[PDB]
């Protein structure tokens, strides 16, 4: 038993909800929140500024030290870093910007690092500003994702086309 209230289920393992990432967060404390990364840490918008907004800047200050000293992600890859004030670990995640014409056969990679946690708090990767369908990210997710991942889904008209698309 856990703390995720509202979520409709999709299958054994993962489940959707109609909400903010963000304010979702704040209410459960979850071990792991998964960010909407690039490969340089730079949270300027989408899931990753609204993120980091809710942390006054200190995801950002964080992720600065972490780049300086380790260099970028792979596209694809991820890194634990803190979840500040809304979860003990953010899991910063790498899925392909389409917008950026990165593979988007990266998108099965990205989800493999969900499986590393037992439990997570997630957006649909690839999804929004990255140019990705969301439907196929979706779809990409449950075939890929092992652990239980509650997905938040921002956009009410999204989180319906995606329930109701969903096979
Ligand atoms: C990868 C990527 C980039 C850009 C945009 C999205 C969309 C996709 C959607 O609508 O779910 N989601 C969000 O931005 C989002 N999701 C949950 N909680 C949130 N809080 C504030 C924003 C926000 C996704």
């Amino acid at each position: 038993v856990n703390s995720f209230s509202g979520y409709l289920k999709l299958t054994d393992n993962v489940y959707i909800k109609n909400a903010d990432i963000v304010e979702e967060a704040k209410k459960v404390k979850p071990t792991v929140v998964v960010n909407a990364a690039n490969v340089y840490l730079k949270h300027g918008g989408g899931v990753a500024g609204a993120l980091n907004k809710a942390t006054n800047n200190a995801m950002q200050v964080e992720s600065d030290d972490y780049i300086a000293t380790n260099g970028p992600l792979k596209v694809g890859g991820s890194c634990v870093l803190s979840g500040h004030n809304l979860a003990k670990h953010c899991l910063h995640v790498v899925g392909p910007n389409v917008n950026k014409g990165e593979d988007i056969q990266l998108l099965k990679s990205a989800y493999e690092n969900f499986n590393q946690h037992e439990v997570l708090l997630a957006p649909l990767l690839s999804a929004g500003i990255f140019g990705a369908d969301p439907i196929h990210s979706l779809r990409v997710c449950v075939d890929t994702v092992r652990t239980n991942v509650y997905l938040a889904v921002f956009d009410k008209n999204l989180y319906d086309k995606l329930v109701s698309s969903f096979l």
